[PDB]
């Protein structure tokens, strides 16, 4: 192995560790030689914890709500933060020297290794606003500076967007004029979200379903292999994986 | 004056014509000391073009469809991309050395003139591939072997969004990986298509009207001062523009 690099992942629910279980699932098919961690929190039922321990390497138990955490000081004076303030633990796990982050409803589709390359923050531009990057996917070198860092700018001025994105952004604010490097294909975190996806979406490396309905929302129907009601190959993909690699893991 | 540099956008009919008359008397409104230029199609009535010169400087004549047309011939294989190679004759204007391309869908919200500092090819971020940049505001050198082999990509590969966009990023293919000078920032070609707004929208220098309906399309009522059914400021300061700048310009 590499235990010196990881990819690293947060379920607060039994719903997004279904997202984090088909994620290290693929990252495990396109034979990633990095370790997966899964940060997880006490509302993951002991059962599903189980089944992520299947899939990854380390499940490492985060609680915001304790008063032994480093952010629980901070949940206090913004407490509509707590899933925030569990991914920024992320910059905790000091036993690697750098990490990439993916959200549990990202899906890998090709090896991306290739990322350990990059430098702390390497991300790919937002749809919508692109001098933003989204935070769905990002590399960084886990410090306990850093992270104090961001629990104080968390405090002083919460997110602009009420989740991590903003005060990524924030406090890594020389993306968009700073270093090309850093800036992440489009392809490393592919919004699901029409003609420049005809020429360049065949090479997707990763898939990022961002918005509302999440692909384990959906209804999958094994009599027509697909769910009940844009390119929909990849919440098809999603489904594959979960079916075909996940459901047979705990038996 | 700067004889020497440009601002340079395109109308390819009167309706069209309305917008760069805002766009241009906007460039106007916030003091830019450059050459203000509209390259016109015969399609724009005679009485369109005298409105014209009363805010450009120069009003330049192209005719795809004349067989004295350097463009005439890639007409012919590509007839369905006239208004494109239109455009892209702004790379023949060879008496300015560096000019900005702007649609005429754009409207100028502060000055713009450092843009000049940037080189060929420097644009913005288009959202929803951000990967390519937007081609409604984009710096360039003017130079026929440029022009040339523009026209050469037309004719062997069309344009893969059958406009401009697709043509010039297959050309200047090495914009998203190369020099983070030549990024623009997003608020120098701001698509009207939310918190990232909120926080960064006031700091705008060119608001874009992508997408199918134009500032013009809409029935303006003087009564109440705004059009018949995001962020509408943008849409009233066009016709607010309109109706103050331009109105009174022929008389
Ligand atoms: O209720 C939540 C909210 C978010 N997350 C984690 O935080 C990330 C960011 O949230 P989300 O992906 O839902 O936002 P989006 O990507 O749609 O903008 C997710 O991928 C998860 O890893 C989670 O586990 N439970
Ligand atoms: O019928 C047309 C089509 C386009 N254009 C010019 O080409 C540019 C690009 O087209 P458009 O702005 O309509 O595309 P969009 O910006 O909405 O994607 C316009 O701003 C105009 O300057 C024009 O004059 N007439
Ligand atoms: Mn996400
Ligand atoms: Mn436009």
């Amino acid at each position: 192995s590499m235990t010196d690099q990881a990819f690293v992942t947060l379920t607060t629910n039994d719903a997004y560790a279904k997202g984090a279980l088909v994620l290290g699932s693929s990252l495990k098919q396109h034979r990633t030689t990095r370790r997966l961690v899964v940060l997880a929190t006490p509302q993951v039922s002991d059962s599903m914890r189980k089944v992520l321990e299947t899939v990854f390497d380390e499940v490492i138990m985060v609680d915001v709500l304790d008063s032994g955490d480093s952010a629980h000081l901070t949940l206090m004076k913004r407490p509509e933060l707590g899933v925030t303030l569990t991914k920024l633990h992320c910059w905790s796990l000091t036993q690697y020297s750098k990490c990439v982050f993916m959200d549990a409803d990202t899906l890998v589709l090709a090896n991306i290794d290739d990322l350990f390359d990059r430098e702390e923050l390497s991300a790919a531009p937002d749809p919508g606003w692109p001098d933003c990057f989204n935070s769905g996917v990002f590399v960084y070198q886990p410090s306990v500076e850093t992270y104090n860092q961001l629990l104080h700018l968390a405090s002083e001025q919460g997110s602009f967007d009420g989740g991590d994105q903003g005060i990524l952004n924030t406090f890594f604010s020389s993306w968009a004029t700073t270093d090309i490097r850093k800036h992440l294909p489009f392809i490393y975190n592919l919004s699901s979200i029409l003609p420049a996806f005809k020429v360049f979406g065949a090479s997707a490396k990763v898939v990022h379903f961002l918005g509302r309905v999440k692909p384990w929302n959906y209804t999958y129907d094994p009599k027509t292999k697909s769910v009940k009601s844009t390119h929909p190959e990849f919440l098809i993909l999603w489904w594959n994986i979960f079916t075909t690699n996940v459901l047979p893991l705990l038996q």
